[PDB]
């Protein structure tokens, strides 16, 4: 795991500079937002680093050309929360919650949203929380993790 300590804002911007060719392509309308510029975490950053690239690539296929993506960071004291919206159809309640399960089937195209990982990352390692929510025209993926292990 090693964890250290770092400044969880610099992992979206490293994401976002690792998708913003594509985004670009796209026509995408890409935002972040921060209510604090160092948002200090305790964490392991390779792992959190793996579930921001996850959701942003998803934001990317969801939303399409043309579509809108929202990153938010937000200090809340003993955790934080990011939150990654995009433009697009919603995920129907139902597989709100299937969607983190190591739940599988070959219906799914390309190759996979890779949430369970997410989960497992944001839950299981961190004592966090991941969960997914229907929002604007759009759908949001939100985690939590706690500020120390």
């Amino acid at each position: 795991m090693e964890f250290t300590e770092f400044n969880l804002n610099e992992l979206i911007r490293e994401v976002y500079v690792l998708f913003e060719e594509k985004i670009r392509k796209m026509n995408i309308d890409f935002c972040f937002e921060t209510d604090n510029e160092d948002l200090r975490v305790e964490a392991d950053r390779t792992r959190i680093k793996q579930v921001l690239i996850n959701l942003v690539q998803n934001a990317i296929e969801a939303t399409g050309e043309n579509g809108k993506i929202k990153i938010t960071s937000e200090d809340m004291y003993t955790k934080v929360r990011v939150s990654v919206w995009n433009s697009g159809p919603p995920i129907p309640e139902e597989l709100k919650e299937k969607i983190f399960s190591p739940f599988f089937t070959t219906k799914t195209q390309g190759t996979g949203l890779g949430l369970s990982i997410c989960r497992k990352i944001i839950e299981d390692e961190h004592g966090g929380k991941i969960w997914t929510e229907n929002r604007e025209n759009g759908v949001v993926f939100i985690f939590e993790i706690p500020k120390t292990p």
